[PDB]
């Protein structure tokens, strides 16, 4: 998995922050959050998440930014294995914005998981 480099954390905390107030996500939520305690989560988790890879540069009106997803993961995940997780989720729809972030985001779990 992903091992940050202390750049990316302190970027991960600015956006983190950003989108804590722009989804409007309460203090509880927001500690769940933190806590990467992402099971069932609510409306305004799935809006965070939703906002935090829309802040990332990886997702715009529901569309995968492919090639910054790629700038991301292929060098610790692979390139191809990167493409073929994008084939396979970059165009699942979910009810509404934050529903579709949330599926996405899952699709790119599982993805990870069959590994
Ligand atoms: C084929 C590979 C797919 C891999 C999908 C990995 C999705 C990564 C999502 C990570 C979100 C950011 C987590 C920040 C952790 C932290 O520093 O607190
Ligand atoms: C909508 C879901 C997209 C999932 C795939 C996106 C993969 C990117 C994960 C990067 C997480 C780490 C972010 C580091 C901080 C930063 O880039 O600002």
């Amino acid at each position: 998995h992903l091992e940050l480099t202390e750049e990316q954390k302190a970027k991960v905390k600015v956006h983190f922050d950003e989108c804590v107030k722009q989804e409007k996500v309460s203090e509880e939520e927001a500690t769940k959050l933190r806590n990467k305690d992402y099971a069932n989560p609510t409306p305004a988790m799935k809006c965070f998440g939703t906002c935090f890879f829309e802040k990332i540069g990886t997702l715009k009106d529901g569309v995968v930014q492919e090639a910054v997803v790629l700038e991301k993961l292929s060098p610790h995940f692979g390139e191809e294995k990167v493409k073929a997780a994008l084939d396979k989720c970059k165009n699942i729809k979910g009810a509404d914005r934050c529903d579709t972030g949330f599926k996405i985001f899952e699709c790119f779990e599982k993805a990870k998981d069959e590994l």
